């Protein structure tokens, strides 16, 4: 099972995040990159709703049937954060399924929602 | 999920918000909302297989139609102001199960449904 998310915001923050889960009860691999960030730590969360009608504001609270807390990503001096996470709480199926929800990258370490996108099914 | 929502955006002026509701599991899905920035007339309105916007609408993949068409919601009609008001009931798509469209892509096309180019699209997200 595979998913993807394109992060976009009001400013320079943008990225593409990939998800892969080999077995329904196994870890989800999350990888990709985010650009346009301030150097240092940024909160990285799945929020409850895949509702982008008001940009990141409409995504609702953190997903927590917290399940949606993926930790922090770290941006380098050029503002680029590499994402390489293995997470065994989120899922691409069942009750912890994050497909159709919103991925958000935050201004501060685990602030304002800098960029987000709806998590979609990928090839 | 009993409700979904999709924000349509493209490289041009076509934009809209489409809502989906399925209050009963395996029941009909109501689809409604508005799309603007269209040329007057009919435009193909389809669910495509992948919720992949990495290359805009070009990465949405084929018309959704699992071999295991489903994704064909028909045409929307734009008026002289370029606005298409949408109100459809579809009992083939679903917000769960084999025909689930959550996390897939909704696309509005250039021509009536070959529906031609993909004017705008968005990933279908959980709304409730
Ligand atoms: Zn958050
Ligand atoms: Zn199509």
């Amino acid at each position: 099972t595979k998913a993807v998310c394109v992060l976009k915001g009001d400013g320079p923050v943008q990225g593409i995040i990939n998800f892969e889960q080999k077995e329904s009860n196994g870890p989800v691999k999350v990888w990709g990159s985010i650009k346009g960030l301030t150097e240092g730590l940024h909160g990285f969360h799945v929020h409850e709703f895949g509702d982008n009608t008001a940009g990141c504001t409409s995504a609702g609270p953190h997903f927590n049937p917290r399940v949606g807390d993926l930790g922090n990503v770290t941006a380098d001096k050029d503002g680029v954060a590499d994402v390489s996470i293995e997470d065994s709480v989120i899922s691409l199926s069942g009750d912890h399924c994050i497909i159709g929800r919103t991925l958000v990258v935050h201004e501060k370490a685990d602030g304002s929602r800098l960029a987000c996108g709806v998590i979609g099914i990928a090839q």
